[PDB]
């Protein structure tokens, strides 16, 4: 994941494809 930004960013798209 990207370091400077996560929220509303990258963990969003992966999280919703992997977790949700």
């Amino acid at each position: 994941l990207v370091r400077v930004a996560r929220k509303l960013d990258r963990y969003s798209e992966y999280g919703a494809a992997v977790l949700f």
